[PDB]
């Protein structure tokens, strides 16, 4: 549990750090990943990185990513708080947009990566761990959500 | 004090619509006051608001002035950490920016609108007041800010 706090930190800083790593992130997410792109009508056809990064739709997203990831971390001493959250958005993406279950737990990758490439001799020991667990945290509750939903 | 929740409330839907608000405020000050264009390199020049939309710089300074806008409304409860980060905030503007201080009441006159605009049959009878008085705190902390540096 205690873990958290290493991880509620780290995320504080990087969520205001102004230099929009949500969008470095989905960035990062749909070059490894072209496929991932078909769920997004303005930029499904976009190759290169730059015209990614100037994306209003990859934009708007990338914070509403990073929006929910916060309310999750910034309360991950809630149970019942960060189940709501990711459960509305496992729903809301398995029933509206239809997205492969697998691509949360690949998406979590990239934020690891992300994370750990500029915390430095930072990004942790165990703790490089807090944020393993941290990416089970969501993918099941995702996962699970679409079971309900019936996926 | 208690007015302050009203401001809290309001500005914590704000700051999290997605709908980056920052850069329309941001963008509406710079068409208004085209003046105050001077003080930055990339878009000094730059006569189109969508233009002014896409400006990166435009964009790390809209999130900064929104991140420190949130500490203050987030902690209206501790009048020193208002004064601290307001302080902050004005001298580096002044030693650093050289901006003339009468700018930071205009801005925040532009954030009055905005959000009187984006606030329905809700922005305030009394509280349009709060967000006066708040109006209030970001200019008299920056002025002071300001004297102290001997402007
Ligand atoms: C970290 C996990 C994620 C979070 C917290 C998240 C959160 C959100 C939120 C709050 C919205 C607005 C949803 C709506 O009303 O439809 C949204 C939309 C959407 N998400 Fe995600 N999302 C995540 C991962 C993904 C992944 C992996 C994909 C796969 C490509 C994806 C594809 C979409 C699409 C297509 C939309 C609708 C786009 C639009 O209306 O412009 N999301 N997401
Ligand atoms: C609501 C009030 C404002 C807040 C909270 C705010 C906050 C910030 C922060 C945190 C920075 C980074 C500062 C640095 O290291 O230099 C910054 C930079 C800057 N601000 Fe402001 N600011 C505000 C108003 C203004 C106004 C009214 C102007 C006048 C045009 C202005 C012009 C600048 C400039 C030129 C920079 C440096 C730009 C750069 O490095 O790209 N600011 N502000």
């Amino acid at each position: 549990e205690a873990e958290r706090k290493a991880v509620q930190a780290m995320w504080a800083r990087l969520y205001a750090n102004c230099e929009d790593v949500g969008v470095a992130i989905l960035v990062r997410f749909f070059v490894n990943f072209p496929s991932a792109k078909q769920y997004f009508s303005q930029f499904k056809h976009m190759e290169d990185p730059l015209e990614m990064e100037r994306s209003p739709q990859l934009r708007k997203h990338a914070c509403r990513v990073m929006g929910a990831l916060n309310t999750v971390v910034e309360n991950l001493h809630d149970p019942d708080k960060v189940s709501s959250v990711l459960a509305l958005v496992g729903k809301a993406h398995a029933l509206k947009h239809k997205v492969e279950p697998v691509y949360f737990k690949i998406l979590s990758g990239v934020i690891l990566e992300v994370v750990a490439e500029e915390f430095a001799s930072d990004f942790p020991p165990e703790t490089q761990r807090a944020w393993a667990k941290l990416r089970g945290l969501i993918y099941s509750h995702v996962t699970a959500a679409y079971k309900e939903v019936g996926w």
